[PDB]
């Protein structure tokens, strides 16, 4: 019975151990990813009713944790200090599999169980959920590994049972670490908003098709009949969609109105801009193959490519959003949305319900999670480094923990 | 039998007469409303299959006649002569009760009916239609005596049979034709949008609350058991609203962060903005007696208002808009929609079913129209004059045509 | 400090009893419900976290304290000392008003709050409810004071915090204790099942007009200006139900095919079974005063009236029931609820938004809970009696407890 | 230019012949199917304004051409001439594949175009659909080729543009004609009834896996990575429900419950019943691999299968239901359907929308037909027969009409 265990070594099952290793961001060495990240030996959390110990096998990676290892927007240790918190380092990761070595009190989980984790928690008791909103859109609703301490870059995590998803057996473990934060929350924009949710046959125009959100939405779109129609940057990327199930591509860098409107009053200056736009919609008729257009946009880029969007989308269509890659000035010509009656929706992660249909989806072989790097413990900064110079590559990436 | 009747007289029931009286807009006059119509001798159009003829009783005063006679943003007599139209001439109006005088092949209405009109047309064998659209936001949709000529400014009009409800029998002649465009529009961004529609003990944040659609949103509101909070811009107005059912009413004079969203990327100009957002935010918490947000958002302010609208919205709550009265940026800050849930929906106009809905509603006297006031049919100009130096009364206007 | 406090007193606000009088069932007396309960003595259950103990101003009356005081068709004493109970008794009671006095770990209620109960109990953590269940659809889901013991015909109740309500502050105590189970109930069958709720219009056949569920059915109807044709047996009930707001009414004994529906290869049991139901619908176009077919029909009669309710309902409607006074056998003419598109909707008892939201409605005097008749507390025999041999009056009962 | 054609020839593209053959059912031939049917020249149906003249390259065989040619339980033939109908013959047929050779006013469509039919006929006009009902729910919907004179069993067929489909290029000819019927119904049964549509890990009980229905059914299911569970009456037809995607196959040989519900109040009657029902569910337990309800049921059995239908749904599930093979009485024990809160939900045909959307399935390739056999035009009798005798085989049939 020893208080520390070696990365790949744990206790007997059922017992937590008193120490662990984890990859810990601390003030000190905010800045650059690559250099923020250290190995270091941590008490492992109490394990709380409802609650379970993860024995971590491998976690995913993700953009809060360059904003984590910046220090900004936010100095996520100093806030959380604040609250009371003693703790002078931060522990992220937000998405993991693994294997649950440790239950609390009215738990149904046993140890044993192979689990992938929706990384949002809320309060079961919360007023608004209980007068009927939606969990993840909660005012009690908060992102676990990022706005709270002790994520999944950590040889053991407390996650609360329904947290929890089943691992799909045919994925390794850093497969099935990878996914849940795009893959849910994609589905949630596709399918968790209705009545704009794709139907067979609708054009839905996908931002990033070639990343993490937009590898998986353009297998969804296709899987139920629409027609996926990618953004890039390369040529490369765009055949990386068609693999995927895209009906073409669209390669960004051929057009320059990108960024935010000009004042409706400035005439020169929106018809510039709609130059643009219409150029972009042209290409994307030719790519379709018929004068259409996208009845859904998923979108995520934000500021550049918000105005497109909105004039992209179909009467009576969504543009739905989850994240703000370019910048966060979503700017609405007000005219296209009322007369042609569109809806811009906000989105965020996903719902228990999301993430188990996801998951079973994953599970049967209809859509890939789409794995494209994996990493060991000790390239957590790295990995991150990589995202935050935008030099990682198309899909999702993983990090090992304790699998081998 | 006379080619010409007078107002207040035409041939006998079932016959249309081969000429009216209308109020014209032409070229010539473009320019400030109160010279803009004259009164006319004109044809009549031909009824069609699936048309009547009505006998206009009042026609309803609108914004877009003033639109229509300033010649901006669109002159309106040239843009319809390259579709291949002869007529030199405009005439406007787009609400009207009447009663029907001679019908079509193949229509159920009987001449004596008192109708008053949704005064929207749609293709009803439209492809979008067929597959399942809501024909007001079809590809075909377009707004009767605006976006087509012979509106409701004459003596008779020939409407489709489909744009035709029941008029109220308690309500005059001016009361019955002044509410549709109105009433309609409010009871579809309110209760059209499923699931985001007014529930009991919703709060609903309402621009303009003494204004056209503001006198009905606030009576919506409350009637379902809501909680309406009006923006005015005048204590006198304030109190309009409160005699409309209101919990109370927020002078915008108050605040001056209106307009345009800074780039987000401008520390020193968003914290000055979300000085003045969080300012109106504390003031609606004082006049709803809790700290709530606001479930629905009723728009149609536009520029100015959009970026606190947002802001304002609750989690999973929507900001439905259908008009931009100060302009059509508008200007979102992607981290509340996103972060929060929140739907930015475009609304325009109603269906039949709403526009029957609503036409029940204020029949069994749940809702009032609002008739602030009446016109000749030679102050047509003088009306819409009103409106476009915004000296126009609280609630809705009407024109006699026939009735006395 | 005293162990046993009489009706109409309490411990300090704050602190709970040891001991309270409450209205007791006990097997040895199992029968006719005037004879089934007598006031004793009894240990007051412990405050859990979450929950809190109400000092019970009023309660209501209710058909399954009958089923309780019968025994049948379970000895819910017995069924419960299966489940491991040690009490041989039973406290029945499903709906209270009252002050909230004591409360535990984690509630968010303080003590003094007035209020109303949903008497429905369920588990927040319940596997389906974490998968998106509505949680009065749960698998946990039971009703309080009857599947339960320890209900409102005592002193003092332990409740789930998540099942309380503010008590509109215009009722008597009586009145705000009548209500919840039958208003909720109505209100979700009417409101709570998209796409097939009660429109502005829309003809609904009401059940029982004069009845609990009914009496509510119809002011809510009303309110939302559908049309309520209710069903009653006298003519007393039947101008009950115009006071509310009813078009008409319709007599079912002027009838004679109630009951289930002979096979359907018997053709001359079938045109005598049609010949009924066509009369019952002649006599609905009479009331309404128009060939027309509810959309919406408030069943909960059962047996004898569902093939007539499911022959009644128009294309694409819905006939929602949420009980079977005069039987369990539903008996549906598939042809009629296939070739018409109809719903056959099961429901009971209520979210805990719908009965915030019926609440509401109520506190803000659009409905009223249409208390007929309130009871001392040493008549709760009598007054379940009454309705055991359905000779209770229109609309809801009450019986007081601490309230004078 | 000839009166008449061969069949496999036709008039120059966009010319209607005056004659064709047809195969017809004569009131003097009413009976066994295999001996109803001739092959006669009859004269073409004129073309109006918005329909077509199809060249009808294959026709689907289906159930109601069984009635039409027995006479029961309707003559069609007289039934028809009460409306004033002069014909004394009736061409049935009710799915076609085939080009477009003829086109009338204000039609889209181009001769040569290659389309199936959805054989649902509507009033574009009518007023329950102008105020938002679906048109296949429509007052004046009605099935063409049965309802209706001069259905698919002909050379040439007029329908109108608002029913055709594009046909999957990669279909036969007779793959094409034998699906609308049965796919698009299962489609709408199934994703049609909102909220209660398939999502992935719903179990879905299927009656008559092997059958028309149930074959797209179970293959819909799979899809969208639901769990499908067949009923069958052979191991062979378990082994196509297999091949199909099913879960696993329930033989309903192995129970002897089937039928009418015995009167709730026969306590040993319905102990038996639950007996037989029980039996049921634990072999469905056995065959999901868990103790879990189908939260869809697919009925079309009707009376036989009804009662176990409503018993086995989930809490909140439903069983949607399209026809009455078995019989028309539909007993529902009203304590599961309220108590549990389940649907019974009355489905037919399908929304131009649902044909169009599980045609872009079938076209994609997700979905199979299920053609298993194709009969030359002077076989029509012969196929009928075979499923007035249940001796038809798994799947799909078609006849020839101009394909070879
Ligand atoms: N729960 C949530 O709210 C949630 C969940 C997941 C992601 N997100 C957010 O969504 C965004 C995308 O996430 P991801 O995981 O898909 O990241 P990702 O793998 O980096 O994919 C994003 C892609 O967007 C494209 N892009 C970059 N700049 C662009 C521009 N100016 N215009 C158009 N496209 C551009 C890039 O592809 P090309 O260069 O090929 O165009 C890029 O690879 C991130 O901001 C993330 O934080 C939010
Ligand atoms: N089918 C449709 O799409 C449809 C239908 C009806 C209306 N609309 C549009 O909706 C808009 C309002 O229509 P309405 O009939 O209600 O007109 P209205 O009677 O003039 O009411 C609009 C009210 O908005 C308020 N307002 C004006 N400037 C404002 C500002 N800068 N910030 C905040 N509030 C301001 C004013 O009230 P206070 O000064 O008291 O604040 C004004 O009376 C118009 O643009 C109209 O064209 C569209
Ligand atoms: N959560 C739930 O599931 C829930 C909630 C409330 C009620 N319920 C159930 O719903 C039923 C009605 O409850 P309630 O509180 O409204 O009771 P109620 O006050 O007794 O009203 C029921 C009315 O139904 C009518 N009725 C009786 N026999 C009938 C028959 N053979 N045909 C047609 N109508 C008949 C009677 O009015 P006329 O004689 O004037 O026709 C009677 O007053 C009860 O079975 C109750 O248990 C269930
Ligand atoms: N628009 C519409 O309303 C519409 C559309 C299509 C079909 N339908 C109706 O739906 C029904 C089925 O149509 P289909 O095309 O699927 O016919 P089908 O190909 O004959 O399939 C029906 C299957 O039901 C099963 N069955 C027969 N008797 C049964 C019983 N007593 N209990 C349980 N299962 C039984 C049989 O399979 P096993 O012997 O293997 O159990 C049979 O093959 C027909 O009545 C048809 O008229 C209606």
């Amino acid at each position: 019975t020893k208080d520390l265990y070696e990365l790949g070594d744990a206790p007997p099952l059922g017992t937590a151990p008193k120490q662990m290793y984890a990859s810990l961001i601390r003030q000190e060495r905010y800045g650059r990813p690559v250099d923020a990240f250290r190995t270091e030996v941590v008490d492992v959390p109490p394990v709380g009713p409802g609650q379970v110990l993860v024995k971590v096998m491998a976690a995913g990676v993700n953009y809060n944790n360059v904003w984590a290892a910046l220090g900004e927007p936010l100095d996520v240790i100093a806030a959380r200090q604040k609250q009371g918190a003693t703790e002078d380092f931060h522990i992220g990761g937000s998405d993991l599999s693994g294997i649950v070595w440790a239950v609390g009190d009215g738990v149904r989980l046993k140890p044993g169980a192979e689990v992938v984790v929706l990384a949002c928690r809320w309060d079961e008791s919360a007023q608004d959920i209980r007068l009927g909103a939606d969990p993840v859109t909660s005012s009690t609703q908060r992102v676990w590994g990022y706005e709270e301490n002790y994520g999944s870059f950590a040889q053991f995590a407390v996650v609360d049972e329904y947290m929890c998803h089943p691992k799909p057996q045919r994925l390794s473990w850093a497969a099935a670490s990878c996914y849940m934060a795009t893959a849910a929350t994609a589905y949630r924009q596709l399918f968790g908003w209705e009545p704009h949710t794709v139907r067979p046959g609708d054009p839905v125009l996908i931002w990033g098709g070639a990343g993490g959100l937009g590898s998986i939405a353009i297998q969804l779109v296709r899987h139920v009949g629409g027609i996926p129609v990618a953004v890039v940057s390369s040529e490369e990327r765009g055949e990386f969609c068609m693999r995927l199930g895209a009906k073409g591509w669209i390669d960004r860098r051929e057009f320059d109105h990108w960024g935010r409107l000009p004042d409706t009053t400035d005439e020169e200056a929106m018809k510039q801009w709609l130059d643009g736009a219409r150029a972009f919609g042209r290409r994307f008729w030719e790519v379709l193959g018929e004068r259409r257009a996208p009845r859904i946009v998923l979108e995520h880029s934000g500021a550049d490519t918000i105005p497109t969007s909105i004039y992209m989308a179909d009467n009576a269509g969504m543009v739905v959003i989850c994240g703000g890659t370019t910048g966060y000035n979503g700017d609405v010509d007000l005219r296209f949305l009322w007369m042609r009656q569109k809806r811009l929706q906000g989105s965020h992660a996903a719902s228990a319900r999301e993430a188990r249909e996801i998951t079973r989806l994953i599970d049967q072989g209809a859509i890939d999670p789409c794995l494209s790097r994996t990493f060991g413990f000790e390239e957590i900064g790295l990995a991150h480094q990589l995202i935050h110079d935008n030099q990682h590559p198309s899909g999702n990436m993983a990090v090992l923990v304790n699998a081998t």
